[PDB]
């Protein structure tokens, strides 16, 4: 485990630098020819662009400011773009450029075509345990790098993982994302996959990751969340109760690997116990799983996207297409200053 120390040690050396001085107005809007939108939300999009000069494809999100303000999500924000332009590891998007203007913040990203994992869950139905124990296996791994490095994800669901042309994943949206050395407090994340602590209004930490994969696990293996209801406050009191039913075909190891990640009380989760994530990476339910293989991107994937090149959006959905406005006078200039 030397060799994964010292890995660590230096992973974190890099973050720091990049950290502390963070990159800046490295590029802009004129730069790029728009496509189609990919995705919407409250306060920003995410869309296809083209680089005029080089030809290359990126997905470029970009945020309204002044609705960022309203919805109260400045800190979130700022979190969002000083993490990914420190971070650095295989199965995580890579931040190419950011910006902003009069108008909006911009973070262009690495376009990855294979789509959500939520499509091709949705379509197939369910994945068979192997295939759920390959996307685990990286969700693992970017997890331990991640909390080497003081980071919470804070918002692991099918939706940000994209499938790359390899099979592999990328994680994208780190909205939610955040330095936290000890606790924090605010209340964020999709309701199927919040921790007990979370809604409890508790001060919490990274075990709160390791309970969502947990839920993700699940919901691979058996097409639907454990803790399914129809609105949120039925969802939450079975969260809080911790009962669980699985699914007859989840093998006695993936059963018994759920209990100690779905595990109601933070101090006894697999994940947050003094053996840290080993106590993950050595469970029978992993057995089979040749870690420095993954982390090589070696291993032959259970499953690989159908797409025609760099730039076919077939495995992404319609949306109405907006216009990307930018007004002729500045708007939240020192809200933003930092960005
Ligand atoms: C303190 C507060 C926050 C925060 N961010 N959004 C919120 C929500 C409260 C109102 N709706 C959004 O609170 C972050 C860090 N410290
Ligand atoms: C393609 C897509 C993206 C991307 N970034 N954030 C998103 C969110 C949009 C909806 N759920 C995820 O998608 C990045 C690279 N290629």
């Amino acid at each position: 485990q030397e060799s994964v120390k010292e890995f660590l040690a230096k992973a974190k050396e890099e973050f720091l630098k990049k950290w502390e001085s963070p990159s800046q107005n490295t590029a802009q809007l004129d730069h790029f020819d728009r496509i189609k939108t990919l995705g919407t939300g409250s306060f920003g999009r995410v869309m296809l662009v083209k680089h005029k000069e080089t030809g290359n494809h990126y997905a470029m999100k970009i945020l309204d400011k002044q609705k960022v303000v309203k919805l109260k999500q400045i800190e979130h924000t700022l979190n969002e773009k000083r993490i990914l332009q420190a971070v650095n590891f295989p199965f995580l998007v890579k931040l190419e450029f950011s910006f902003k203007d009069n108008s909006n913040l911009y973070m262009v990203m690495e376009y990855v075509p294979g789509g959500e994992m939520f499509s091709h869950l949705r379509r197939i139905g369910r994945f068979s345990e192997p295939h759920a124990r390959f996307y685990a296996a990286q969700i693992v791994l970017t997890f331990e790098y991640l909390h080497s490095l003081d980071l919470i994800y804070r918002d692991l669901k099918p939706e940000n993982l994209l499938i790359d042309q390899q099979g592999y994943i990328q994680v994208t949206d780190f909205g939610f994302a955040k330095r936290v050395k000890g606790r924090t407090w605010t209340l964020c994340g999709t309701p199927e996959y919040l921790a007990p602590e979370i809604i409890l209004s508790k001060g919490y930490n990274k075990a709160v990751d390791w309970w969502a994969l947990g839920v993700l696990i699940y919901e691979m293996a058996a097409g639907y969340p454990p803790f399914f209801a129809d609105q949120p406050i039925q969802i939450y009191e079975k969260i809080v109760s911790g009962k669980v039913r699985f699914p007859s075909h989840f093998s006695s190891d993936l059963k018994d690997l759920l209990r100690n990640l779905l595990q109601v009380d933070l101090t006894k989760r697999f994940g947050n116990l003094k053996n840290g994530v080993n106590d993950i990476k050595n469970h029978k339910w992993f057995a089979t799983t040749d870690w420095i293989a993954i982390y090589q991107r070696k291993v032959e994937a259970p499953f690989i996207p159908k797409f025609k090149g760099p730039g076919d959006t077939s495995n992404f959905d319609d949306y109405e297409e907006e216009e990307i406005r930018v007004s002729i006078n500045e708007k939240c200039g020192k809200e933003f200053t930092e960005f």
